């Protein structure tokens, strides 16, 4: 059977969907999968995700890459991209051992920043594929970026008209994903470099689905200059049926649909001032909430690589906040069993950083959103979710960028109980239905993944014969 090697670039938001993808490949398509894990140190969260997999899935952990030459100011996308790039020598060794074992992969699947691993795929005559863990809208942006880079000579924030790619929500230059915001920085150089390599992929599998981004998917699937086949295969998520304990026990004690979940992904934190206003506004709202909290930082993605929290986040909360909210709020530091929370009947809303896994998980459970983007492509996702899909409400930030407690309370109440939240709640109901539809045996996302697996089985067949 085809053996598929999956090489994630660092990030829980890459590993998680890739694990869901691997499980589908083994359980639904009878393939074997090996994760080849590049990084700087042992896995953290990561082990919980890689644990308990079918034996048709193995993991190889490469020697840690030397990124000691990088300045502490290095942007995450540089670090993420270079972790895969500098790992190529160790990846070659792993491929040699696959060859010796009679298990040369039928495909090498990288994620959105891992395209330099294509060098190893090409060297071993293994078809390269990209598993793209965020939206068809942002994928369109990535595929266009080589052209945009060529045709536009200002920093993107200076553009006076929004970018409006076929089928895509318009996005202002100033809202393009974080690594696009400073074209002199290595983060842009690595972003650009990756995007230039997308045309080398034999296929791009994208974690989204037709009803969610119909216009962008249609556009992506139209023949184009140097454009690879694009396969929507989502929503590939943890549906939250696995057996942290205390916060779920708390949740069990709350009324149906009553709890606002609040979480900023695996790597997001707020400034001090924003943490303070959010706490105060959550309390003001008088809504029930379950907040996964991290210590504040001036850098929104400062926790991206962190295995744990050195400081106690609770020490940053305002006077009396924990007292006032003792019954109606549950504050959990650093990590929650999010898939379980979003699938829980007592959950009714999600204040999200708009990371795409969090978004998909929320869609699959019909949970409406407040869109609170922080970094990476989250602002692009927030524009898509609020202006096009219309499944998120957005808080108003002041001219200093601060969302004040009054706005927090207003939007929370709007989502949980108010008229403004009925539109988004209804839209999420429709998307929840659609999420089921597309993953049925003859659902569009299932069809797309099946086409890829079939291509891999055929390739293996031809090679071995
Ligand atoms: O406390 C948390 C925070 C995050 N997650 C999971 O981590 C992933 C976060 O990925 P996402 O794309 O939403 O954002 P990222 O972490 O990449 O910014 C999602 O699967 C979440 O369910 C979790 O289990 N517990």
């Amino acid at each position: 059977t085809p053996h598929v090697a999956i090489i994630p670039s660092p990030g829980m938001g890459h590993l998680i969907p890739l694990v869901e993808f691997a499980k589908r490949l083994v359980h639904l398509h009878g393939l074997t999968v090996t994760f080849v894990i590049a990084g700087e140190g042992p896995p953290s969260a990561q082990r919980t995700v890689l644990d308990s997999l079918p034996s048709s899935i193995s993991s190889v952990f490469l020697p840690p890459v030397d990124l000691t030459d990088l300045s502490s100011s290095t942007r995450i996308e540089s670090r993420i991209s270079l972790t895969v790039t500098r790992s190529n020598p160790e990846l070659r060794k792993v491929f040699d051992s696959f060859v010796e074992g009679g298990r040369l992969p039928t495909a090498l699947v990288v994620d959105l920043f891992g395209t330099d691993a294509f060098d190893v795929a090409v060297e071993f005559h293994v078809p390269p594929y990209i598993f793209y863990p965020t939206t068809a809208n942002v994928l369109s942006f990535f595929l266009h970026l080589p052209k945009l880079d060529e045709t536009v000579s200002c920093e993107f924030r200076e553009l006076t008209e929004p970018l409006m790619l076929p089928g895509c929500v318009p996005v202002a230059g100033k809202d393009f994903l974080d690594p696009a915001q400073d074209r002199k920085d290595d983060a842009y150089k690595w972003l650009l470099h990756n995007t230039k390599r997308y045309k080398e992929a034999e296929g791009i599998l994208v974690n989204t689905f037709f009803e969610l981004e119909p216009n962008a998917i249609k556009a992506l699937q139209e023949p184009g200059l140097d454009k690879p086949p694009v396969y929507p295969v989502g929503p590939l998520v943890n549906i939250g049926k696995q057996e942290e304990s205390e916060c779920l026990k708390w949740l069990d004690n709350q009324p149906l649909g009553s709890v606002l979940y609040v979480s900023f992904g695996s790597g997001g934190t707020l400034t001090c001032e924003q943490l303070n206003e959010l706490a105060l506004g959550l309390a003001d709202s008088e809504q029930r909430f379950l907040w996964v909290i991290r210590s504040p930082s001036g850098i929104a993605n400062s926790s991206y690589f962190d295995s744990h929290s050195q400081t106690d986040p609770l020490t940053f909360l305002p006077p009396g906040f924990l007292e006032r909210t003792k019954k109606r709020g549950f504050v959990i530091p650093f990590w929650a069993p999010q898939a379980q929370v979003l699938a829980h009947p007592s959950t009714g809303g999600f204040l999200t950083h708009c990371g795409w896994n969090s978004t998909l998980e929320s869609v699959v459970s019909g949970i409406p959103l407040i869109a609170w983007p922080l970094y990476a492509e989250q602002k692009m996702n927030a524009v898509l979710l609020s202006e096009d899909i219309r499944a998120a409400l957005r808080p108003r930030a002041g001219d200093d960028g601060l969302v004040r407690r009054e706005e927090v309370a207003r939007v929370v109440k709007g989502l949980m109980e108010g008229e403004e939240g009925k539109g988004v709640r209804n839209k999420m109901k429709e998307l929840k239905e659609a999420a089921c539809r597309v993953l049925k045996d003859d659902g569009t996302s299932t069809k797309a993944l099946s086409l890829v697996a079939l291509k891999w089985k055929a390739h293996k067949k031809e090679l071995e014969q």
